[PDB]
C-alpha cells in the first residue's frame, strides 16, 4: 500500500521502505515518487527512503482547489507549496533532520526546501535544475521558456485537426475555423481539454455508429440531406451522395462549408425557411 | 441566462430564443450550442429556436460519471444517451413533433434520434454526416479513423516535449524516456493530462522561481550539485556549473543522464552512498 499524510488543502501520498536516517527524494516533471523506487531498492538497508507524489500528481489529491492565480506564469503558490509539503513530510517521519534529493523540477522545490525549511535539511542535492533566474543571461531563457509554452498550447490544437481534415478530404477554410485558437489561455486549454475528449470518446464511437440504410428509408419523406456549396469533395458530401442514390433522399444545398450554419448565417436560414418555415 | 432541463445523469443546458414551431440544433464536434446563434437569429420570427450543449459540453454537466466502457471505440452509450437527450429536449417543449437539425457529429446524434425517437420528429435534416457504418468501404475509413487517433494520442505527447529538450540540449535518449508514451490507452490520455498541467502550471512558474546566489551560499556546506555522466551539455547542467563558480559547492558527477535515478540505478545509489552513507 501507499503512505498518506494529511496536510492543508491535500492528501499527501508517498511510498517508503527501508531503515536508517530518513532519504526523500522529490520528483521532477514527471511528479511522482514511483520513478525512484529501483533507487530505493538499493538504498533500502542504508536509509529509511521516501518517494514522493507531489500534491498535485499521482495518488496524491487535492482537497481544495488550486488557487486561480495558480495559472499566472509568474505564480510561485504551487513550488512553496510542494516545499512545504516536504517540510512537514520530514517532520513527520524524523525528530532529526533529514536527507533530500530533487531532480530537474524536484531540485527546485528542494531549494525552496532549504531556503524556507532548513531546520529539516541535514544535507541536500540538487540533481541538474533548469532554474534560469539567477542566471546573467535570465531573460533569454525564461523568454524562451514562455515562447515554448505559448507554442505548444496553439500548435498542439491545430496539428490534430489537419492529418484528420486531409484524410476526410475538408476545405482548408473548415479545418482552420474548427481549430481555431481560443483568444485566451484558459480558453485555449479549455478547448485542448474538449478536443481530447472529442478524440477518445466520440469520433471512433459516432461514425461507426449502427446506422444502416434502412434507417435512412424508413421515415426518409421527413428527411433532407444538406451539402454545404463552398466544401466540394469533402467525405462527409460523399456520404450524402451515398444515402441520396441508395434511398432517393434529396440533397439540398446550402451555401457556406462544413460550418456553414456560422459562416454564412443569412444564407443558411434562407434555405432552411424555403425548406420548412 | 441559459435554460436548463435536469435529466437521468445530466444537467442539460440549451439556448431558446424566438416564436413559433421548435427548431433544435444539435452540434457537431464542438459540441456547444453557442455556434447557431447567428444563424438563430435569423430565424427567430418563424421558429422557436433551441440550441443545445450536448450533455458532455459547454454549461451542461454530468450528475453521473461516464459508464467505464464508454472509451471502447465501438461504444454507443454516448451517442444514444445525446439521441434520448434530444427527444426528451423535444417533448419538454412542444406537444407536437419538432424540427430537427444536425451537423457532423450532431447529425450523427439527429440519424438515432429519427431512429429510436421517431415520434418527436416532424422534420429533420443531416448536415454533412461522416459516419461510415453503411458504406461500401466502411472498413477503409473505420481504420482510417483508429490510425489517427492512435496517432495523435502518441505523437503529441512526444512532439512538446522534443522542441523543449532542443532548446534546453538535453539527450535525444533523455526526451526519449521522458515522453515515452504509456502502454495503455487511458494510461497515453493518463500521462497526456500531467504533460498538459505540467506545461501551464509548472516549467514556466518553477524556472522562474525567486531563487538567488544567496539561497546556495547561505548553507552552502549542507549542499551537493549533481551531474549526470551521460548528459553533458544540457541545460541544467550548465546552471550547476554557474552554482559551482559563484558559491564553491562542489559538483559530484552521477551515473546515468537527466533520469540518471532510474536509467543506472546502482550506479546512482553507489555515489549517493559514498556521498551521504
Amino acid at each position: 500500500g501507499m503512505e498518506t499524510l494529511e496536510l492543508q488543502g491535500a492528501k499527501l501520498r508517498y511510498h517508503q521502505v527501508g531503515q536508517g536516517p530518513v532519504l526523500i527524494f522529490i520528483p521532477g516533471a514527471n511528479g511522482t515518487g514511483d520513478i525512484f523506487l529501483p533507487l530505493a531498492e538499493q538504498l533500502k538497508d542504508h536509509f529509511t527512503v521516501v518517494a514522493v507524489d507531489r500534491r498535485d500528481y499521482g495518488e496524491s489529491e487535492l482537497t481544495e482547489p488550486l488557487p486561480d492565480s495558480a495559472s499566472n506564469p509568474d505564480s510561485d503558490y504551487r513550488v512553496k507549496r510542494d516545499a512545504q509539503d516536504i517540510a512537514e513530510l520530514a517532520k513527520s517521519l524524523s525528530d532529526e533532520p533529514v536527507y533530500i534529493l530533487g531532480s530537474s523540477s524536484g531540485s527546485i522545490v528542494a531549494m525552496h526546501v532549504l531556503k524556507d525549511y532548513p531546520e529539516v535539511v541535514k544535507k541536500i542535492a540538487f540533481h541538474e535544475p533548469p532554474i534560469n533566474t539567477f542566471l546573467p543571461d535570465s531573460t533569454y531563457w525564461k523568454d524562451k521558456n514562455d515562447d515554448i509554452v505559448h507554442q505548444i498550447l496553439t500548435e498542439g490544437l491545430e496539428k490534430g485537426m489537419k492529418t484528420f481534415g486531409e484524410t476526410l478530404n475538408i476545405a482548408p477554410i473548415d479545418a482552420k475555423m474548427m481549430s481555431q485558437p481560443a483568444d485566451t489561455e484558459e480558453g485555449r486549454i479549455e478547448q485542448y481539454k474538449r478536443t481530447m475528449f472529442w478524440l477518445e470518446f466520440e469520433i471512433r464511437q459516432y461514425t461507426h455508429s449502427n446506422i444502416t440504410l434502412d434507417d435512412f428509408t424508413k421515415y426518409s419523406d421527413k428527411i433532407t440531406l444538406l451539402n454545404g456549396t463552398d466544401s466540394r469533395g469533402s467525405f462527409p458530401q460523399d456520404v450524402n451522395f451515398y444515402i441520396n442514390k441508395e434511398t432517393g433522399i434529396p440533397i439540398v444545398d446550402i451555401p457556406g462549408g462544413h460550418l456553414g450554419y456560422i459562416q454564412k448565417p443569412e444564407g443558411f436560414a434562407d434555405v432552411l425557411l424555403n425548406m420548412w418555415g
